[PDB]
């Protein structure tokens, strides 16, 4: 009765983080920020390919590139919001961004170059977030669900890029 | 540089990465069986929607149509995943019922119609529960598709049972 | 009195939309409506199959048309079933024997040219079938005639849309 | 062949939509449009009466249909009045003698079966009435024919909807 | 009996909407579609001119009708060009000789009554032209017939709207 | 306690009509149906005028006529709904409709005729509904508010028609 | 002459909407608003319960009305709480003693006829309560009177809607 | 035919019928004084809206703008009625403040701005309460306008007082 | 093999969404669903009280969060009640004993800091309460688990939003 | 370091509270503010005049003018808002005081008796604003693009209002 | 000061054209009508290309053709509106339309033909409108802004067509 | 005549850039890319401040921080679109982003810190883009108008940030 309340009153400023939070909060925060860097890098890369993919066939890829780009930023916003709830700071610094990220920014010369670099990044993110989802287990459903939702989106991005690549050269 | 090499190996496989620990072949078979089930349930509900005329029946007819269209959304969801996992979705009407866990049943009465839909929903619920168990933690993206469909079928079952209890 | 218009309407009142003035062969029009319904359901399934399988840069353009066509087909299916019910029939959504009732076929195709060609064939079959139905109806059933005349126009668009693609292929 | 198309159009220019090529009997087409208009106004009033009076769980389903029908009837009224004006007539909205001009009646009914049955009778009267008008017009006035053909298709739907209800009652 | 339906469809398959059953004179139907297209383009330009020139209190009322008509005329143009393409023709948007191909003329007018009358004349020319076309088509080409029936009905509205204004002048 | 509920269960099928309803229900119902007849008549008269008022200036009146007609029907619906709540039957019968109504259906020959006839009807309704509002007093707020809302609308309809009539012949 | 209108406005300025001219008994009006607020909150909970429990074909129609009423009750609750704040009070949303404060009861009902009857009883209690409040206010507080007059008209509708259902039942 | 004769006499008076029992001339005077008040209050609120910058103040600034546009809606309501009753609405900025029950006051601080708006609302509340009493049952349509405006001013007064209590 | 899947579904058919394969303790899941329902109804009432009472410049920002939270609480209430029905229970909206059933309390608060603190305490009680329920369900009831996982995530947001405010206060 | 780019930033830190007004602002801030406020007064007067004409223009033909009057009135207020917004960005105070509003405004409030009066009075005001704002645009030159663009956008609207009113007046 | 108004009263019927209008109005009107013809011609050419560009790749260009066509008409409307404000008459006559225009109507046979002809026309318009913008200088801000808004639109159209042509 | 067409055909692949383009294309591209980097940096800084500014008062600034962030990205898109039209490549590389930009990414500790850094950045951009507008003169209206439109937005951002700082400093 009053013990339910006393548990909640202890360390109240910790907010979303309760007596029941069983995950390794600092390590989760580290992973959230690595993912955030990946999303920002993927956002900048896709935006680049979008502007550069001109032409008839390429304009189709350009549309997918832009759609992907803005989804990446949605993933970034989702992750930063969680970083804040779990007592961290989201790192939007462009300095060293690529070093924190699992993906690279690669301009590419051809369209096949562009698509391949995006496909490579998605497959890196897929396996990375699969590992994080496994690592979280049942200790942090709310964070686990963020990565599960991002994962499902990345799997779509991978298929969308691979579908294009098969038609190229 | 090995993360990049892991990703470059079998790049044409797309969403299916080295870390995909499920039996891709078996998941594809289950996805197509679900797809057939959803198309069959769509056709049955669409039949019942048109045939359920009257004062009281027209209320059931509305639910029939809502379910039919939800079934088609499930079909699209499953087919999309079949493609991401490197399969082919089988929309062939020939042998459609043999592939499906459900049946197409016209019914003579409205109680017939509701009962046949209720039976189909309960077949799907237990079938998809088993698939979700089979997937476990190997394919979250597919597991989440079936979990979302499952929740809908549970709604469809309650809606049909709620009606059936009021009938003759 | 003018009580004769009312007496006409009261006779066989449960027949609903079908009045004394309905001059068509109701049983046959219902047969044609159900054959048309089967054709649309098949065409819907074929187009959806092609939509999911047509991946790539060029093909994704075709896939969009395939999906647009698919849903137009189901709209036709709904129009026809609605009319079947108004004329006192039962619409047959049974997938068993669906192809046997249909003027069209379900064909997966291997290439994109295969998919486009098969859809073009189905449309040209439907166009000529529905022209024949429209003629059979004559002035006996304006409401049913108008459904097929409207579907016909959609099919001519689908045929032109698929042919326009096929000319650019291989 | 240019100045003769123009001279054709300049003659009786005040006739508006009604050109030399208008092969129908304008005076009679106007009579039929105004009878149709009275029928639609009457059917609107009857349905509105039934809408307000049909209370209860089961009745409210019919009442919803009564209202949809009522408002479709007024749409038909506007469509017909609009055409009357294009053909140089005057639409008669006068409530005095409205029923005598109409093919339908205003009938309150006591029961829901009464109300549904009376609406079903009126829809079936309109169907055959408008079928005859469509035949009378033939190819002489496509624009007026298409109005009646569009109204007819709606009346057939209204008849089916009322009959579908009556089967659950009688 | 199913392979012969398929054989009919394969013969001349590139002709698209035009099937073995198409019983109209395709070449002549196309000529009529192109004459109608010119009529609509001419009527569009004339109405647009009258719209801009019809200033004042009362005239602004006619000007609104002029603009609504102009844009309906272009919709008619679009319908006809779409049909020209389905039947294997070419829609002629060439401004050179546009008036010669058209049943109508471009006429500036000095007064508002000038403008309204010229528009009324054009609508009455189109009405009788399209009635003749609809008759020529008969039951041979429902899809084209329905286009002209739909355009005709709009032209009758335009004719009545212009005549209703002219009666006040 | 048990009397608040006992007052409400007694005569429960009388619905909105409670023990506290202090108005002369039968008379309120009579007035509601007379008002309903008036609105139906005014609806038909305005619709007649709307279709017949063609021309440059007349089309401006035609638009006001249509707005008025459709407001009249809203009033008809408002009143019929209230008749049902108070235990009556709304009379939509076209036979003898004018005999029940305070206003008349008048085709009019000229536009000034049409405007004048509408203005006369609005001023009849205004004075009728003011008397009903006074008659109701505080005995039936819900019904009173219906008439106060209709009255305000009729005052607008009257001002709109008089504004037109001042500019005429 | 402008300095006295301003001086009246400066006297007790923090009282806000409540001016020197407010002629009602602020304390008592606040009591009635809070009693009404409890009534609406209880009615919201009752209707919500009935909405979820009324399953079946015919019953689902009542469930739709139950939900609509439920949410209209909460709009009334908000309207009343908004006014309580303007008159310098505190709106009591405490679930403890909510029924003791409310003019209506929460009653689960066993049957649909039960549910409808209990809702119908509550509406008729509210009607007579709010009519009495409207009389008590007189011309002293138009802004509050208008809240109750608007709620009253809504309750008369809810009462009629429930009674219309009850007549068709058992 | 007597109802018709009543309506035909003085037909150009429009909404004002034989049964209009209010003092039309005096009602027009009050509508125009109220109109002036609303225009003045609109300008003052707009002034405060632009001048209330900062973290806290921007919250008040949003309220200032909302109030401002509501004031103009009232001006529109009042002018519409002035026309229906056969008058002329006075939008002249010369002497606008003399006709208005409220003042235009710039204020130096935010507390100044809030206090001045609160003073104006309480002036209008009591002014319109008096007008509603004067009308009684003689002019329902006009009475309802003032009753609707009055309720809005009470909200504005409560909203401003709610801000003032938190300030200084 | 088709008649055995079908026989499974006919056994206990009236149970609806609850199939032979449902491996949870339906009785207990329903108990927890109803305790959650009470918690959300109480949290809704508390937040609504705070919304209306939190006046002022800074406080109005909190008031907005209070209202957004309140309506999210009611959405949770509806989700939970819907599930109670599917599992064959009855959702308890009775205000009598509502607080005894709820894991949270209704607390008026005197200051804004009071209000924020009480809301924050409530969210943290809910967070840990629903985490325990998610554990209890395991893999036995995905559909119910997902409801709680979705609610949990919202409560974590509500906790962060209230704590973010409290850090700036007094 | 190497006070390079560090110079762009040191320019920005100086007088930071001056906000939009930077070291690069080459216009006479004091004078631009006077002009913005005169324009603001002009628009408020034009709004009140047009609103007056809207309510008084009853009749068949007049109601068409009444519609134009109302569209114009609300555009005038949009202009007033645009100008007041700029006054704040440049560190001024926008004067909404109705006392002396006309003395500050380039236009007049004129009731007019007839519709022809109303149309003419609005037409005169537009032509005053057109030439006033042309002069202001010229005075600004290239010193304040953001303020110039406000006046250029208002100017184009006033030219439309002028043409709209003249088109009506020709028929009277 | 009473002179501000007398300036505005002189030649009042000229409307937007005031004493301060320093441009050569007759010449501005000539340029506006030449631009109008250019837009009308470009509109017809684009529509022709839209209907004729069938196929997979071509349908992409066809969509751009239609967007451009309708933008061309928006420009035509902008220019005609300005002709009226400045006291001219807009010439929509199809006879001699091409002679008045800086562009041509060219059907083209291939898609490369169509795209090239559009690109050529856009570059003609760009340099024409740059010259007009220069001729206007500061004498007519309102007309100058119309051409600058169109110019930027034409630069987009040129880039869009060149982007397509590079792939052929 | 035939020379307008020949002028347009020369260097046709240059697209928007015609013979009449009198600006230094190479330099305009350099300036556009410096602005592009500035906007990307300002976007990241504002997003960081948005997530970190929690509390009652701080949430007001956070809302503005977010509105600014998204306006900055709109500016980035405008600038990149023009870079492509003038035949350049837009540089979205996070590597060296700050070195190319007139602005910096600065986390700040306090809200006063965040607001001040945003205010400084806007004032740098304001004066930088004013200079670019002068450099363009009348040689490139389309680009000048882009910067003139961005400038007006930056002036708003500066006023909005300064309005906040006055309440803090
Ligand atoms: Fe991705
Ligand atoms: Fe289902
Ligand atoms: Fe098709
Ligand atoms: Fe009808
Ligand atoms: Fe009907
Ligand atoms: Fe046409
Ligand atoms: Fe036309
Ligand atoms: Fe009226
Ligand atoms: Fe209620
Ligand atoms: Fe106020
Ligand atoms: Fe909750
Ligand atoms: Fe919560
Ligand atoms: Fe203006
Ligand atoms: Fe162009
Ligand atoms: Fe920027
Ligand atoms: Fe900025």
């Amino acid at each position: 009765v009053q013990t339910l309340r006393d548990r909640a009153r202890k360390n109240i400023q910790e907010g979303a983080v309760t007596e029941g939070y069983s995950a390794d909060r600092q390590t989760v925060l580290r992973l959230l920020n690595e993912a955030l860097a990946t999303e920002l890098v993927c956002f900048l890369r896709y935006k680049r390919h979008y502007f550069m993919a001109t032409g008839l066939k390429a304009s189709i890829a350009a549309a997918e590139f832009l759609e992907h780009a803005n989804q990446e930023m949605q993933h970034a916003d989702q992750l930063a919001e969680r970083i804040m709830q779990l007592g961290g700071e989201p790192d939007f610094n462009p300095r060293g961004l690529e070093e924190r990220s699992h993906a690279e920014y690669v301009e590419g010369k051809t369209l096949k170059d562009m698509v391949t670099e995006n496909l490579i990044a998605e497959r890196i993110a897929i396996d990375s977030y699969r590992e994080i989802i496994t690592y979280l287990g049942n200790d942090d459903p709310t964070t686990r669900r963020i990565f599960e939702e991002i994962l499902a989106q990345e799997e779509e991005h991978a298929d969308d890029m691979a579908d294009i690549l098969d038609d190229l050269a």
